[PDB]
Parts: C-alpha cells; sequence; structure tokens
C-alpha cells in the first residue's frame, strides 16, 4: 500500500519552512540590507553582497513554494476524494487520469522548492568568492565580512530545507501515479495506506493551513527587504 497523504517532513507537526528553520538566514538578510554606507574601500563589495542577498530573496518570491503548496492543498481536498472513489470503483482509466493531474501539480510545487534550493546553493558559491576577496582587500573590521560569513554558515542548511520539501512532494507524485496503476489489477482496499478518501483530504487540508500561514508571513517579510 502507498501513502497518499503528505509525507515527511511536510506531515510534521511544525511546518518545516518558516522562521523556525530559516530565522538565522532571515536575520542575516535584514542585517545585510542595513549595512552602513560610509566606507569607501568596502562600497563595491558591499553592493555586490547586497545584490546577492536580494537576488536570492527575489528568486524565493518568484517561486513562492509555500503559496504554491497551499493552492495545491485546496485542490487536494477534492482531488484525492475523487481519486479514492475511482480506486474503490476499480476504474483504472479514471484513476490514471485523475492521478496524472494530481502528480502534475505536485511536481510543479516540488520544482519551485528545488529552484529555491538551487538559488541558495548558487548564492553560497558567490559568498565563497566574496569571502576570499574581502579577507585580503578589506583588512580591518567591516560588517559586510560578517554578512558574507553569515551567508556561508546559513545557506546550505536553508537549501536543504527546500530540497527536503522537493523530495517529499516528488515522492507524493510518484505514489499517486503508482497507486492509480494498481487499479483494476489488485483488490482496491490494498492500494492506499489510508482507510478513506476523507482521511487523505483532511491531511492535505491540515498541511494547507500551515502552508497558507507561512506564505502570508513570508510575503510580508520579503516586501521589507
Ligand atoms: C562574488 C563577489 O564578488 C562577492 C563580493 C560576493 C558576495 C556575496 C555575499 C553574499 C551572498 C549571499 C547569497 C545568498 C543569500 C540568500 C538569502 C536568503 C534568505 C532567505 C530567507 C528566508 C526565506 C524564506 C522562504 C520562504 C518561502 C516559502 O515559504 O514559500
Amino acid at each position: 500500500s502507498l501513502t497518499l497523504s503528505p509525507l515527511p517532513p511536510l506531515s510534521n507537526d511544525i511546518y518545516p519552512i518558516g522562521r523556525n528553520s530559516l530565522g538565522n538566514l532571515m536575520t542575516a538578510t535584514e542585517k545585510a540590507k542595513e549595512l552602513p554606507q560610509e566606507d569607501k574601500s568596502a562600497a563595491q563589495f558591499q553592493a555586490t553582497s547586497q545584490e546577492s542577498y536580494k537576488s536570492a530573496v527575489s528568486q524565493t518570491t518568484k517561486e513562492s513554494p509555500s503559496a504554491s503548496l497551499a493552492k495545491f492543498c485546496k485542490e487536494a481536498e477534492t482531488a484525492y476524494p475523487a481519486l479514492y472513489k475511482a480506486i474503490q470503483a476499480n476504474d483504472s482509466a479514471s484513476a490514471k487520469e485523475l492521478a496524472k493531474s494530481i502528480a502534475s501539480k505536485l511536481t510543479e510545487v516540488a520544482t519551485r522548492a528545488g529552484n529555491v534550493a538551487q538559488a541558495y546553493n548558487q548564492g553560497a558559491a558567490k559568498a565563497q568568492e566574496g569571502q576570499k576577496l574581502m579577507k585580503s582587500a578589506l583588512p580591518g573590521s567591516h560588517p559586510v565580512k560578517d554578512s558574507v560569513d553569515d551567508a556561508l554558515q546559513y545557506l546550505s542548511p536553508a537549501a536543504q530545507v527546500f530540497t527536503s520539501m522537493q523530495s517529499s512532494l516528488n515522492e507524493s507524485a510518484k505514489n499517486v501515479v503508482a497507486a492509480a496503476d494498481k487499479v483494476g489489477k489488485v483488490p482496491a482496499n490494498q492500494i492506499a495506506s489510508e482507510d478513506s478518501g476523507e482521511a487523505i483530504a483532511n491531511a492535505w487540508a491540515k498541511l494547507g493551513v500551515k502552508a497558507t500561514a507561512q506564505a502570508e508571513a513570508y510575503n510580508k517579510w520579503q516586501g521589507n527587504q
């Protein structure tokens, strides 16, 4: 049997994307915006550093994975019960078509998450370059050097959060297609791990509540960078 509800970590009690997991990187981004602008030696490096932070946040906003997930969860509330009914009716052609649709939506959300991870990992390579340039070019105390160090410390764990979201959603897409492929081939009740269409819908609805909240919190935050 295959799990059609959200998979870890999206099934976690605490939604995995938010200040709980990204707050150190958020703070670092706020500090980078507000760096002082009196130092001549640092000015160009600091502009480049600030543009790197801003590029990554802008990329994040373009993708908006939590907002996209929340939209999916709304769809899931009706799409999974409809699929479950097709499974129970041993309706292979219907189940396949419905699962294909669900999977398409899941894989688009997963790609958005993956795109955020890619932006962060690419940002880390920029920070690596900046760290070396500034260690030599900017001998004394410069808050931008700390901002680069912050990026190096926090970007890869942050990227991993998004990679794990991507992995979960891609697995959900695989599972829903695989489930529909069994319809008409084995007994219907052996296909899904869950005991009802409603149980599956409720699990996506619960995730949707969390994703919606985060989407709105993030929207606020990015508009002040
Ligand atoms: C090359 C050269 O000459 C020099 C000088 C390079 C210097 C580079 C310096 C810094 C680089 C930072 C890069 C990336 C930052 C990224 C910051 C990201 C912050 C993200 C914060 C929160 C994210 C929340 C996501 C929510 C989305 C959702 O829930 O949908």
